[PDB]
């Protein structure tokens, strides 16, 4: 790190250099069969196992997250060798050996040994420098939300005294396609709706909903989407569009549950998510209008 | 997930009830010992000689990242738990086994057994809502300073004849606290750090930098550090002070790295960062000038 010698540097090639020598050493300090095919063979049939288990778990989300093949290929990661190696172990190969290796297994799984080690975590949480998903979320809820939140209704009440005689619902609606893909204006993804007006007091927009003009909506895109949209567009990220969808759901799921929590948030601001595959925008802001 | 249906929902507790469901079956199917022993005894025994092997590449990061105890406590994670389960196995307990079983652990690190499962990167990356380090690099990358950036020298060139004949360096300067507590006004840290000018064309200041008058900086705070700071104070977040340090230290790293790899952003800006425990930013600033 050529900036502060506080500052640390990424994890190198340390343990499998060093690992490799010692773990060679030992070889030739004795040197100069088949409890060990017994051995692993238990350990890969156990961590098949593990695998299984979490298979069990991960069976739940096909439609949401996976849309079988996929599915197990990503639950087990390379089963291809770990199928050879079985076959390796079986070729050059006791029932109630199985018994006691799922006891091990259960007691493993329920006892909590799959705890990884915190070094591990930093590894992992650390390693390839594209997990954007909740820095996009607390910098929208702390640097934009919050401020704008208080005085919200304040200023809706405000404006209502313009259009009851001549109203505005009360909770402040966001757009969030996962497309990623954001227009400038919100008259350009559909004819219907039309800008009303500007709220006074930064920016904010009041529009007509459709000729059944029905809803006077709040209405706003959420922000970072665009930087999504800008790391996909970026041609040295290497960021792949389902890459930018993947981060798109996380950072939806997240927004939304810090909101579920926020002391001042509870009842102003109400999400709205869409993605198209014939389609409305209006149709489904409606049903959340009619459905309030 | 009460939003839309293609937004996964959080890994809940399938794995474990089911696991032990089927791994208990098993079990009273084939109910109506000392190779138990030597399996267990030599699965903790890998796990440990595992733990030594991650350990040998993190006694590099001892004054960077973790200031013995605490390294050893967080590289092995519970040690406590280690122990008992050694005791146990070596008291309900062949140096020969030792050889082989050294040999497992060499083949399984060198050929790459403890690359996880992709569903486990996930779950650790998805787990706890914290990790604020990568969204606010590519935030404050995308949406500031890709912007600013290019006109930035032509603007100092065009500032620069009014205080040649009557000067600026041509690098911006970042600071970079990591105290993450960032003032409103860049004199209010340094007497000897006035306000000279605003550059025309948002925000730009160029200031004197001290009675040895010598420097004349293009000065500003990275931004996002605040919402790191409103981060710690949020107390519903319990977001400790030392998760604020170590999510600065990784936002300080990453930012370094998009900056090294831009095309645009190669020779003029510079990052400097700074820790408090008598201390001078001037200083370290002017150092900064004089290499210049």
């Amino acid at each position: 790190s050529s900036l502060h010698p506080s500052i640390p540097c990424p994890r190198g090639h340390g343990a499998q250099k060093a690992a490799l020598v010692l773990l060679s050493a030992c070889l030739v300090t004795l040197w100069g069969l088949r409890y060990l095919v017994l051995h692993l063979a238990s350990l890969q049939l156990g961590l098949l196992l593990n695998g299984v288990c979490s298979l069990a778990e991960e069976l739940r989300h096909i439609h949401s997250r996976y849309r079988y093949w996929r599915t197990v290929r990503a639950c087990l990661g390379c089963p291809l060798r770990r199928g050879a190696l079985l076959l390796l172990s079986i070729y050059f190969y006791f029932t109630w050996m199985l018994a006691l290796l799922g006891l091990s297994q259960a007691l493993n799984i329920l006892l909590g040994l799959k705890g990884l080690a915190p070094a591990e975590i930093s590894a992992v949480c650390e390693k390839g420098n594209f997990n954007v998903a909740h820095g996009l979320a607390w910098s929208y809820y702390i640097g934009y939300l919050r401020l704008i939140l208080p005085e919200l209704q304040a200023r809706i009440r405000t404006y209502n005294q313009h259009y009851n005689n001549l109203a505005v619902s009360q909770r402040l609606y966001i757009l969030l396609p996962l497309d990623c893909g954001v227009p400038d204006n919100l008259s350009m993804a559909d004819p219907n709706i039309r800008f009303l007006d500007k709220l006074p007091q930064y920016s904010n927009s009041i529009y007509e909903l459709l000729g059944q003009r029905a809803g006077t909506c709040v209405l706003e895109y959420a922000t970072p989407l665009q930087t999504l949209f800008a790391m996909s567009q970026y041609s040295q990220a290497g960021f792949s569009r389902e890459d930018r969808l993947e981060q798109a759901k996380l950072f939806c799921r997240t927004l939304e549950d810090i909101l579920a929590d926020a002391p001042e948030s509870q009842n102003n601001c109400r999400l709205i998510a869409y993605q198209e595959p014939s389609f409305s925008l209006s149709q489904e802001v409606l049903r959340h209008l009619r459905q309030e």
